[PDB]
């Protein structure tokens, strides 16, 4: 089998893409942030905290016949941002793109913290890291693509995030059509629970190539670019005025700024995000100073090549019995 859907970014500035998901018979379609950094699926639902919900569509497993509670099993889960959501867990039929999975955890959300209420775009998040970081408890339960894996014609899912427009996860087949030249795979530590991986370097514009190793996680539910403080450092450099604001909480810039490009390498080949890409706006409304897309990594622990860099290729998560990644150009 094979699914194919279309993901699209929730906003002007790309902050997030939201993919159309059937829940449960007769389908209940929610729009689910894919998210390779995380290992839950769960959902805005009817037993969400009324005050919590704004604007969000809700699962209700009351009306979905092949929903089955999944007995005392609960979870709750912390993000990198320090949002947050907890409930109970269902299981249910849930189709992506044409592919189903039967008996598929949904995790049903009680309590979701003010950043999700406050985001109506977004219903709920698919994990797609490995199933070692599912948070149900007592019995851990498999990531929508780990069900699906046996049935797929290949064990592989592929991203193609576009800047400022819609984009493509697939599952199963990787379309030769969707991508430039050749994929380059490189290997992956699953010992954290993510698609972990080292890059071989980067440039700064049109600037020589650094070859240093730098250790990563590709995460399509991270929006920005996230590295050491030295790589940082060299690119906002290279921008007039650009500066570090604690008070922002980062790397800002003159919107009147035309950004360089970065340039991140895949083994021996190098996958360019454009200046624009690394342009998040203002920091607010009518402000002149922008905010940058390329941010240190120290206070977090962890390199993370989030949307920014994600979106500049076609990546392929392989779920193979050893897991790899591949990077083309587009």
């Amino acid at each position: 089998s094979t699914g194919s859907a279309t993901t699209t970014p929730i906003d002007s500035l790309d902050d997030a893409y939201i993919t159309p998901v059937q829940i449960g018979t007769p389908a209940q379609t929610l729009n689910l942030d894919f998210d390779t950094g995380s290992s839950d699926l769960w959902v805005f639902s009817s037993e969400t905290t009324a005050s919590e919900v704004d604007g969000q569509t809700i699962y209700t497993p009351s009306k979905s016949t092949t929903a089955k509670l999944l007995s005392g099993a609960t979870w709750s889960i912390s993000y990198g941002d320090g949002s947050s959501s907890s409930g109970d867990v269902y299981t249910d039929t849930v189709s992506v793109g044409g592919l189903t999975v039967t008996g598929q955890a949904v995790e049903s959300a009680k309590k979701v913290s003010s950043s999700f209420t406050e985001d109506s775009t977004i219903d709920g998040l698919l994990g797609l890291a490995f199933s070692t970081l599912n948070t149900v408890s007592p019995t851990q339960q498999k990531t929508f693509f780990d069900n699906a894996k046996a049935s797929l014609d290949s064990p592989v899912f592929t991203a193609d995030l576009g800047y400022h427009a819609p984009g493509t996860y697939n599952f199963g087949f990787i379309d030769t059509t969707a991508y430039t030249g050749s994929i380059t795979y490189t290997a992956v530590s699953t010992k954290q629970g993510f698609w972990e991986w080292t890059s071989t370097g980067y440039a700064v514009g049109s600037g020589t190539f650094k070859s240093t190793s730098i250790d990563g996680i590709a995460d399509t539910g991270t929006t920005l670019l996230y590295l050491p403080a030295t790589v940082v450092s060299a690119y906002w450099a290279q921008v007039s005025g650009a500066k570090s604001s604690s008070s922002v909480g980062g790397y800002v810039f003159p919107c009147s700024a035309t950004l360089p490009s970065f340039t991140f390498g895949v083994g021996s080949a190098r996958i360019v995000i454009p200046g624009d890409y690394i342009d998040f706006g203002p920091i607010s409304t009518g402000s002149s100073s922008c905010f940058g897309g390329i941010q240190s990594s120290a206070g977090i622990g962890i390199n993370i090549f989030g949307d920014v860099a994600l979106k500049a290729a076609f990546v392929v998560f392989n779920g193979a019995t050893t897991p790899t990644l591949g990077f083309a150009s587009k």
